[PDB]
């Protein structure tokens, strides 16, 4: 199944994030995703695989896998690029070997010291703190993300990690309006409110982090996974579904797309085979309780300034 | 003592905030407090107390209690004025009877449904939600406070309750840049992150809730009061001075502009006298240990949304 953007298209629901895969791996991953059923992939100038990407569709393409026009793309401006959105979306482009983009987003509400196009880095200074950059409004960087597509490089454009308050702005200034906020929730950062406020205003939601991050964002950011919770081995016991499963069904009946990343053949067959059974009213009432209000992913340690102070 | 805002005048970093006082005693209430030596006073159109605040500064006047030119006062632009900022700033000046404002904020980012101008509120549709309002940007609203000062009406313009993107943001547009970002920030609530940019690009800090709300923001938002914890208490009995003071003081040496707000003259008092004591380096990273990251108010329920999710 499928989404119907504000911009017209279509937009799969489950789709194959790409950020840290083994990059040795990507081809064979991307290749079997593809195989498996996969269409929407979520991609990022910043997680510097889009060349290795951009080499397993050409592959897919040329071994009749799959058609362009049937692939859902997205890829995401780098906050070093806020000031160079049309060279760095051509230049994401490039790399993927692509004429256009299904989906191109502001990856964050953040603008840093450009780093050079085709190499996207967050610069600290000689204190370990960001170099943020206070000369490019979100607004200026928005009504370039408008004319990738007028100029027919982009067919839906978007936003990442807008909260309440930037999203109310961006509705208010845009000419465009995003067709999509791709934003962490997952069981235990729940969101209620900034998902219905983004709905309420015809922007779709894409679960980020769709998972709780499990043990890669344990480890990374000492994040509490979701994945071993009772109330979803309950779940799973019953509906004969993995905890992981359960959690891509029940983001997929709140109406949101789900983009997990896998580096396993096995789970990305697993994470696409939620569309046989369904979570009933009642199950889906007891998900609600596992909500924590507890973000995993924040950036705060790499960029040194804690952006959610 | 007062910190020097970018615009060039002196702000008092020990002031009286007005929320929640009683109409039928603020105006005692403010006499009290000039006659102990207040001289900067934190109010806001949408604490609908305007009105008896302007008849205490006139008898003020009118008796040589204190002349305007000695007092600091604050009034901010509530969420439902963001398209009508002349008009609404005009409306505070009228019923505060100035001639000029010291510092105009806006009071969040936020722009909701306009309610009329001297009659601000947060109108909720019919299922208690906020009626936001997506058609006024924060900057188009900003450059109308710019317009403020030209007029002579504004001496300083600011902002109140933005996050460290909101900050770089108009940090980004503005061609007067803030003076003043007024945020939550007491020992629960530390914000060491935001206060540094902020510092770092020159906006002064004023600390909103510095002493953590105490009782009532326990009653009316749930948070734990900071007034009980053990370090206050150890260093309560090494200075002779009360919780209160120590957290005063703490938010002094934080290089911001603290706005406590007391009901009870004995305690105003004793809010102001904490320019007899000095906090040591030892002392502030005691209090540095209190950091628990948890914000006290917010206006979720007011306005049936978690702008914070
Ligand atoms: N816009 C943004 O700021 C932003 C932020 C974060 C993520 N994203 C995007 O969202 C995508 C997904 O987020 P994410 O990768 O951070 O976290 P996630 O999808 O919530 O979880 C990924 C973790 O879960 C494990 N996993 C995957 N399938 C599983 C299954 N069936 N059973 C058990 N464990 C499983 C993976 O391990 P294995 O690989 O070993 O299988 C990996 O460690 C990213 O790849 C990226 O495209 C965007
Ligand atoms: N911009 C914004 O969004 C925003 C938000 C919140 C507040 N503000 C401004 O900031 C001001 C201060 O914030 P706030 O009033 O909410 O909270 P606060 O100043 O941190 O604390 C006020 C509470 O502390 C009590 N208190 C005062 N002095 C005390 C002392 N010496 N010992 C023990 N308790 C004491 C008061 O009780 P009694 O009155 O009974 O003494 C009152 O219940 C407000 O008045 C308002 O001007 C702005
Ligand atoms: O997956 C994402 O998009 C985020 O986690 C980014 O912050 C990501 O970590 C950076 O692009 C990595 O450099
Ligand atoms: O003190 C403040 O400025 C805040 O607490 C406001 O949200 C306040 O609650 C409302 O303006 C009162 O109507």
């Amino acid at each position: 199944m499928a989404i119907t953007l504000n911009s017209g298209f279509k937009m799969p629901v489950l789709g194959l994030g790409v950020w840290r895969m083994d990059r040795n791996e990507i081809k064979n991953l991307l290749l079997s995703a593809i195989n498996l059923g996969y269409r929407h992939f979520d991609c990022a100038a910043d997680y510097k695989n889009e060349l290795e990407v951009g080499e397993a569709f050409k592959e897919a393409f040329d071994t009749d896998l799959v058609k362009r026009e049937d692939l859902f793309i997205t890829t995401k401006l780098w906050n070093s690029d806020h000031g160079h959105v049309i060279e760095a979306c051509k230049n994401s482009l490039k790399k993927l070997q692509l004429e256009y983009l299904d989906l191109y987003l502001i990856h964050f509400p953040m603008a840093s010291k450009h780093s050079g196009i085709g190499t996207t880095r967050s610069i600290l200074d000689d204190e370990g703190v960001l170099e943020v950059d206070t000369t490019i409004s979100l607004e200026a960087t928005w009504h370039e993300m408008e004319k990738l597509v007028e100029m027919g490089l982009v067919r839906s454009i978007g936003i990442s990690n807008y909260d309440v308050y930037l999203t109310r702005d961006i509705l208010s200034y845009s000419k465009i309006k995003p067709a999509v906020n791709q934003i962490e929730t997952h069981p235990y950062f729940q969101r209620d409110s900034l998902i219905k406020f983004c709905h309420k205003y015809g922007i779709a939601i894409t679960a980020h982090t769709p998972l709780g991050g499990a043990l890669a964002n344990t480890e990374r950011f000492g994040s509490v996974s979701c994945l071993d919770d009772p109330v979803l081995k309950k779940l799973s016991d019953k509906h004969n579904k993995s905890p992981a499963q359960i959690v891509l069904r029940w983001g997929v009946q709140r109406n949101t797309i789900v983009i997990p990343k896998s580096s396993k053949t096995k789970r990305l067959e697993e994470n696409l085979n939620i569309f046989d059974f369904e979570l009933s009213k009642e199950d889906m009432e007891l998900i609600k309780t596992m909500e924590r209000n507890q973000r995993s992913n924040t950036p705060a340690k790499a960029w040194g300034i804690d952006v959610y102070a």
